């Protein structure tokens, strides 16, 4: 229903891919010319958060950004040079999150949201 948000979070709602039921995922904002970042860390405990296999299986995402409604874009996990870009803009904006990376020797997997 209807949240209520300000930086430094913004909101993706995710839509389950067999039922159809929407979640709702706050998290860290992430942001360059228009596009997010999903960072999923799950607060520094290495397994996946359990959103992760749900924008997998479903791509389409919307965003929340204080008043602005950014409806059913697409998240797509970052690769390569292009995940370090945004694992960057990451940690400038959550320095912690390169805390939680020193304990997996795997990338914390980053989705764009486009």
């Amino acid at each position: 229903g209807v949240h209520v948000l300000d930086r430094p979070i913004v909101l993706f709602t995710t839509t389950g891919a067999k039922s159809g039921k929407k979640r709702y995922v706050p998290l860290m904002r992430v942001e360059e010319n228009g596009k997010y970042a999903m960072v999923a860390s799950k607060g520094g405990d290495p397994k996946h958060p359990s959103w992760y296999f749900n924008v997998k299986a479903n791509p389409t995402v919307s965003v929340q950004d204080g008043d602005k409604v950014l409806p059913d874009r697409t998240a797509r996990e970052l690769e390569g040079e292009e995940r370090e870009h945004w694992w960057k803009l990451a940690v400038e904006a959550y320095p912690p999150y390169a805390e939680y990376q020193t304990k997996t020797d795997r990338l914390i997997p980053v989705f764009i949201v486009e």
